[PDB]
């Protein structure tokens, strides 16, 4: 129990230090392609993809702060990151949804409306991702819960090509314990919150599968290759 409390603190801090809260960011906007959907606005794609690269680096930094992660083989660290990074990216941007303005906010404060999210690359996946974001809201997750859920998504022993999947399973166990303890303590009158959170992982995987499908069509629409850390994620 003391060790589980320290794990909660450590994961919470790692998330906050690699992912600013919506409340913390100085929002700004752009007038690019703001009023009508187009196939792709290349200036918005260039900015979006740069922000995605930076957030991948942050997710790697977060991962290496999770207790035990750097005790895994470097190969298994890389396999886990490749398998989960798009899931965690999708979760992160959906936690930055402002329903009253129908916007999402990136880590530099860039705040895009739904049409701009579409035009920056989401394309035909846009409205389904905004609906996922919308349905995250009733859970009223806090940053500790988002951090723990992200860790659970990453540290999962079912990933293909792991060398030591039983070791990965054993690292996930206290994360699961920690999220249930935390979630029930915070909202004892809503005991379905922990299972609802875990079922969001399945939803995220479905959105990330659709995002990988979108990457294939977007590749045809952009003049050069995607950024190298994005290509790492997609392989
Ligand atoms: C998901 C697919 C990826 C598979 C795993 C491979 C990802 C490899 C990531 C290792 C990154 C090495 O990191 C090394 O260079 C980064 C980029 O100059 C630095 O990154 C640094 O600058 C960034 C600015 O973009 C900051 O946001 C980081 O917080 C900061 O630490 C690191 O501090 C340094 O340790
Ligand atoms: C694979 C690829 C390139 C193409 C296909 C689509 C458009 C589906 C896509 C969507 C994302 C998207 O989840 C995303 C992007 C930037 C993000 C930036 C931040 C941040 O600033 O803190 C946080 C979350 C983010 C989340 C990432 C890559 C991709």
């Amino acid at each position: 129990s003391p060790q589980l409390e320290e794990l909660i603190t450590k994961v919470s801090k790692a998330h906050q230090e690699t992912f600013p809260s919506l409340c913390q960011l100085g929002k700004y906007t752009t007038n690019s392609s703001a009023d009508h959907r187009v196939q792709l606005d290349l200036g918005l794609w260039d900015k979006f993809s740069e922000l995605a690269t930076k957030c991948i680096i942050k997710i790697v930094e977060f991962a290496k702060r999770l207790p035990g992660f750097t005790g895994l083989s470097i190969a298994d660290q890389i396999t886990l990151l490749k398998a989960a990074c798009l899931d965690i990216l999708m979760l992160r941007i959906c936690t930055r949804y402002t329903p009253e303005q129908d916007t999402m906010t990136f880590s530099d404060g860039l705040t895009l409306n739904r049409t701009q999210m579409h035009n920056a690359g989401f394309g035909p996946l846009t409205d389904l991702v905004f609906a996922f974001a919308g349905q995250l809201l009733p859970l009223e997750m806090d940053d500790t819960e988002t951090g723990l859920l992200s860790a659970i998504c990453l540290i999962c022993g079912d990933r293909m090509d792991l060398e030591e999947p039983e070791k990965v399973d054993k690292l996930q166990e206290p994360l699961l314990e920690a999220l249930r303890l935390y979630a029930r303590r915070r909202r004892p009158s809503q005991p379905y919150m922990f299972p609802r959170m875990l079922m969001k992982i399945t939803d995220l995987r479905g959105i990330s599968t659709k995002g990988a499908e979108r990457a294939i069509t977007l590749k045809m629409e952009i003049p050069g290759p995607m950024p190298p850390l994005i290509r790492e994620m997609l392989e």
